[PDB]
DNA sequence: TACAGATTTTATGTTTAGATCTTTTATGCTTGCTTTTCAAA
């Protein structure tokens, strides 16, 4: 597996490419290959973190059309392990568990997530109101309107 | 004015909470030396 060998040594043009694999825009690309600059002599598997940037960046990236579909969670962590000639999926996670606590307090990975509202998945004017203790928060018991609109056009369709 | 009772004043004892100083002991830095896994060939 592509998790397990170490000390390797890559190019900017394969970081790159396997940016484009997943959609990204180019700012975030260069933002994922300036991260892996600053670590390049201080690392043991460069392939772990760069999978988990470009999933810790995907997720932002593609957070909306997540909230808009579960399964496309399922889809971007099957496709790396299909590219990373691992078997199972909880090295994959555990992968971007461990490499999220390092790009957490930077500045550009914060207005990563101001521009896409991620916010751990939540946009501000949700997190606003389960940090201060609101009750009023909006629980995950009923499903959002968009869902039931997009449920009533396919029963009606 | 006048005296009985209530309250204040002055004085001392009892117990608790806490400060200050002294002494002996733990701990942390410094320097030297030796062990032991780690990125590279």
């Amino acid at each position: 597996s592509l998790l397990v060998k170490k000390y390797c040594k890559m190019t900017t043009e394969e970081i790159i490419r396997l940016c484009n694999d997943f959609e990204l825009p180019r700012e975030v690309a260069y933002k994922i290959v300036d991260e892996y600059n600053i670590n390049a002599s201080r690392l043991v598997c460069p392939w772990q973190l760069v999978c988990g940037l470009v999933l810790n960046c995907t997720f932002i990236v593609f957070n909306e059309r997540r909230r808009k579909d579960p399964r496309i969670d399922h889809f971007i962590v099957s496709k790396m392990c299909s590219l990373m000639l691992t078997s199972k999926v909880d090295d994959v996670i555990e992968c971007v568990k461990l490499v999220k606590e390092l790009i957490i307090g930077e500045k550009w990975f914060r207005d990563l997530q101001i521009r896409y509202d991620d916010f751990d998945g939540i946009r501000y004017d949700e997190i606003i109101f389960r940090k201060l203790g609101s009750m009023l928060q909006t629980t995950n018991i009923l499903v959002t309107d968009d869902q039931y609109n997009i449920w009533k056009k396919r029963i009606e369709m």
